[PDB]
């Protein structure tokens, strides 16, 4: 679902292909607002499962104390908010893929939990001791640095080296060349869309800011300049006066 052919973004596209025919754990790393689920997905889209569900799990977006519910699903009554019965992520990608994105939020439980899952396939709901399984092929995803993780004693190390079999670290940004340009140009008709706009081209100062910007926030930070740029002015042209703080300010 990736946008350009940049010199650094082909070798992310051969590993995706590659790994795509293979079971193999895929491990994503790269900076904020890099596209880590859109890799994830792409890696499900090229594979034999491909027909099946892609299930994304996100670990932050969800109360640590419920990640397990989420994951897991869990039987009615299990826990004081269990108003009914849940079907965990794990069934919902039963013969598809699963993401595992924001890893390293899990406590260290759950992550013996999770273990044990991805070395047998067998989990229970919370709240129950039946055992169900599921065939899911992994991808996980992290922010962190999980070698960091690993020695500061937040992430298992026996869960590491079960997952880190395919890493895939996502270029930022500022280093993929023409494909700014042609992200930011997909972004403005969709935004244009959004808010019944009617965006088309940047000016060629605009073009020159956003291939020099260094997009800390990468293409999070670019579908927020972008959005920004709609909503807030109506013109056919982006230019440079409606680019928003700081992002002149930071790049002098």
């Amino acid at each position: 679902g990736f946008i350009g052919n940049s010199l650094p973004m082909q070798a992310v596209y051969r590993v995706i292909e590659s790994a795509a025919s293979s079971k193999a754990t895929v491990f994503i790393t790269g900076e904020s607002g890099t596209g880590k689920e859109v890799c994830a997905e792409a890696i499900h889209a090229a594979s034999p499962r491909h027909d099946k569900p892609f299930i994304a799990l996100n670990c932050a977006a969800i109360p640590k104390d419920l990640i397990e519910s989420e994951l897991f699903g869990h039987v009615k009554g299990a826990f004081t908010g269990a108003s009914t019965e849940r079907q965990g992520a794990v069934e919902m990608a039963h013969n598809g893929t699963l993401m595992l994105d924001e890893l390293c939020e899990m406590d260290l439980d759950l992550q013996s939990k999770l273990l044990r899952f991805i070395q047998t396939g067998t989990y229970q709901k919370v709240g129950s001791s039946k055992m169900s399984s599921v065939d899911v092929r992994f991808v996980c995803a992290t922010n962190r640095n999980p070698w960091e993780e690993v020695q500061e004693g937040r992430f298992r190390e026996d869960l590491y080296y079960r997952l880190h079999v395919i890493p895939i670290s996502l270029p930022p940004l500022r280093e993929r060349g023409g494909d700014i340009i042609e992200i930011a140009h997909a972004l403005l008709g969709l935004m244009s869309l959004e808010e019944g706009k009617s965006f088309s081209r940047f000016s060629e100062p605009v073009l020159r800011l956003f291939e020099s910007y260094s997009w800390p926030g990468n293409v999070r930070e670019l579908q927020n300049v972008i959005r920004n740029i709609v909503v807030l002015n109506t013109d056919d042209e982006v230019k440079l006066e409606m680019v928003p703080p700081p992002i002149l300010e930071h790049h002098h």
